[PDB]
Parts: structure tokens; sequence; C-alpha cells
């Protein structure tokens, strides 16, 4: 079929380089095109991925020095824009987005991939508001040949990073993503980030360890999701709740949404 390979770039989605919304000349199918050694790793990690809650990779095209990444277009935009500042969103929406985020994170960890930059800017929504984990540019293999490798590189965004990443030379990959999912859940339910970074020098972080939940953002959050956040936002990564136990949490399994 002629012209089926021709795509028109209609608008900027992000600007590493840039991301454009591409529309097929013949079929009018919408795709996102990312124009850019972490790019070689991004393509490699993306080629491994196939899950309903992970942005689908269609392929890559190399034209000289510029790399083109063909990715699933999510028309609902970013989860970030569904969070009303200082309010959040209705608890049933947050629970559904959290279920989908757990599905995507379980999938990634199951194949030995850690995203390392989970935040609402990297959680995209399709036409039916289905959450998709986006941008594997900071992602890495933490398990290979059933052997876990401990991480040591500083990756992520300070309000979302786990405290071990700032205190320890080495750390397990999975508790780090579990923590950032708890900061995402906090943002969805309170419309604010609890601290600039998880360090004792940070007063807001010290208050949380002291269990001062009568303060913001915690006072805007119901006791059932707050009990879950008490299990996720645990400083010791070895004592922090794992995803199998998050799936057994009372609020996680609370019927809320129609
Ligand atoms: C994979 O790496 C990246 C991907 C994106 C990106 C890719 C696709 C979308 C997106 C952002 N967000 C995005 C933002 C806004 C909207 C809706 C909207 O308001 N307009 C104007 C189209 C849709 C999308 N849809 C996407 O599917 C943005 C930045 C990066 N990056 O930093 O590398």
């Amino acid at each position: 079929v002629p012209f089926v390979e021709d795509w028109d770039l209609v608008q900027t989605l992000g600007e590493y380089g840039e991301v454009q919304l591409a529309v097929n000349r013949v079929t009018e199918e919408a795709v996102a095109v990312k124009i850019v050694e972490n790019i070689k790793k991004e393509i490699c990690i993306n080629k491994m991925l196939n899950h309903e809650n992970v942005v689908k990779f269609y392929g890559h095209r190399r034209e000289g020095n510029i790399q083109y990444l063909f990715l699933e277009y999510c028309s609902g935009g970013e989860l970030f824009d569904r969070i009303e500042p200082d309010i959040g969103m209705p608890e049933p929406d947050a629970q559904r987005f959290f279920h989908q985020l757990m599905a995507g994170v379980v999938y990634l960890h199951g194949i030995g991939i850690t995203h390392r930059d989970i935040k609402p800017e990297n959680l995209l929504l399709d036409e039916r508001d289905n959450l998709k984990i986006s941008d594997f540019g900071l992602a890495t293999v933490f398990r290979y040949n059933n052997r876990e490798r401990l991480l040591n590189k500083m990756c992520g965004t300070l309000p979302y990073v786990a405290p071990e990443l700032l205190k320890r030379r080495e750390f397990h990959a999975e508790p780090v993503d579990v923590w950032s999912c708890g900061i995402v859940l906090t943002a969805m339910l309170a419309g604010e980030l609890p601290w600039d970074q998880p360090s004792d020098s940070c007063q807001e972080y010290s208050d949380w360890k002291e269990k001062k939940t009568y303060l913001n953002p915690w006072k805007k959050i119901d006791s059932a999701p707050l009990a879950l956040l008490h299990k996720i936002l645990v400083e010791n990564p070895s004592a922090r709740i794992t995803i199998p136990d998050i799936k057994k949490d009372r609020w996680y399994n609370k019927p809320l949404k129609k």
C-alpha cells in the first residue's frame, strides 16, 4: 500500500531532544515520535516491553545522527494534569490509577527492569484513561540470569526518590520504585508533594517519621489509604511493604469505583 509509511508531525508533546505527535498520512493512526549511551539502552529496554500499562514500542528508525523512537500515543496526556493542586483527585480515580500503576510496575520488576523515575509526568493516560508507564531513558536491568544486581547510581527526581538512594552506597532496585509509587499516591490524594527530598535535614520528612499526620499533606488523606502510605513510605527499604503485600492492603482492595 503506498504512503502507509508517511507520518505527519502535527504538534509537540515534549522537548534529550523532542517528542512529536505523528499522524499516518493514509490510516490517520496517531503515534508519538521521540527524536534524540542511555538512548541505546532506552531502545533495548523498550524492545523487551509488552504490557497494557506500559507505553508500547513500535520500533526505531536511524537517520544519520538523529534517532526516531515510535511509541504508543496516549491522548489523555499526563496523570500530572489530573491532579488538582492542593486537592488531588477523587479517591476512586486515584485507587484505579494506583491499581494500573501496580500492574505496570509488577510487570517491569517481573522481567528485571526498574524504571527509576516514577512520577505523574511519566504516567500517561490513553483515550479510556488507562495508565501507561512512560520514558525508559533512566531505566535499567536489575535482574539477569535470575541474579539480582544492587544499584548505586543516583537516578530519579528528588521529591520521588527513596531515602536509601541518598544515604546508602548500594540499594535494591524494587523498594526504590515502590517508594516513588507511594509519593505518586500521596500526590493523587492530596495534590501536593510531602517533601523536597527524603532527608532528616528536611523538616517535612522528619515530621512524617515522627508520625505527625495532623499536618499537610496527610490530614487531607483518609485513614485507609493513609495506612497504606504508612507501609510504603518506610525509611528502611528492607522493612518497606513489597508489591505482593500492597495487593493485600485493605484500601487497595476497598470497593470504591463504578
Ligand atoms: C519517552 O520519553 C518521553 C515521552 C514524552 C511523551 C510522549 C507521549 C505523550 C506525552 C509525552 N504526553 C502528552 C502530553 C499531552 C497530551 C495531550 C495534550 O494536551 N496535547 C496538547 C496533545 C498528550 C500526550 N501524550 C503522549 O502520549 C515526553 C517526554 C519524554 N522524554 O522526556 O524523553
